[PDB]
């Protein structure tokens, strides 16, 4: 059994096209503000409801931001993609694998593999280096691929699926702007 990480709705939908036993693990503390947070976490609700997927959500706190601001903080300066988004979702993926070995899953993995703007080699070298510390296997898939992105796409559309226009921290809002 696989324990996911689950960014955003959009994304869960193009990933349950291809994995079918898989509890979700919805942990984003990168995102601000709480309004954001709560708009983000009540889409993937909505695709839970309809599709009854078992999603378990973390914890969001001013705490819990701290901690990952502490992570981010010393890369501010650099762009999207950067050693910045290294530090970011290392440290969403080590929170997902620490509950992946609480609640007895051998696997974990990551919706972030779906989403077209992230970095797979990236994302397929943090999995790997927290396998390698925590014993849970990180399983990568192209979760793009088989045209199931698109396929994420039309979900999406039908379901009435919040779609975000920026990453979700402080830092990708501003870049936003420009
Ligand atoms: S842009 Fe996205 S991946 Fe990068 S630090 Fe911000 S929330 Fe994390
Ligand atoms: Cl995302
Ligand atoms: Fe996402």
């Amino acid at each position: 059994t696989v324990l996911i990480h689950v960014c955003c709705a959009p994304d869960l939908l193009t990933t349950i096209f291809h994995v079918r036993d898989a509890e979700f693990f919805f942990y984003n503390p990168n995102i601000q503000p709480l309004s954001e947070y709560e708009k983000r976490r009540e889409a993937v609700d909505k695709v839970a409801n309809h599709f009854s997927l078992n999603v378990r959500y973390g914890e969001y706190s001013t705490e819990e931001i701290r901690k990952w601001y502490t992570a981010v903080k010393d890369y501010k300066d650099l762009g999207e993609g950067s050693k910045r988004c290294e530090r970011c979702i290392s440290f969403l993926l080590e929170r997902t694998a620490q509950e992946a070995r609480k609640r007895g899953h051998e696997s974990f993995s990551t919706t972030l593999l779906a989403s077209p703007r992230k970095n797979l080699p990236m994302i397929e070298n943090i999995g790997k280096t927290i396998e390698e510390k925590y014993g849970v296997k990180f399983f990568f898939k192209n979760f793009r691929k088989g045209g199931a992105y698109q396929e994420g796409v039309r979900l999406s559309k039908e379901l009435g699926i919040y779609r975000q226009n920026y990453c979700g921290c402080v830092f990708s809002l501003l870049e936003r702007r420009e």
